């Protein structure tokens, strides 16, 4: 699977942000950051065509500073072991 979480995003960060962010390290099926009534819940989805360009997204953007704020990045499911 390509799919990324992304947590600890500013609230501003809205979807073509995003898509900015992340279009570097692979084909983009779909993103979106999660909201409720009240805007923005703070985290987001990446949905890449490659496990492949998951892994470049995870090994360049986990723990770096968007914003004044560190994001996680992560699988949504790990490979085997």
């Amino acid at each position: 699977s390509g799919n990324i979480f992304i947590k600890n995003l500013d609230k501003s960060i809205d979807n073509k942000a995003l898509y900015d962010t992340f279009s570097a390290f692979g084909n983009i099926l779909s993103c979106k950051v999660v909201c409720d009534e009240n805007g923005s819940k703070g985290y987001g989805f990446v949905h890449f065509e490659t496990q492949e360009a998951a892994e470049r997204a995870i090994e360049k953007m986990n723990g770096m500073l968007l914003n004044d704020r560190k994001v996680f990045v992560g699988r949504f499911k790990s490979r085997k072991e």
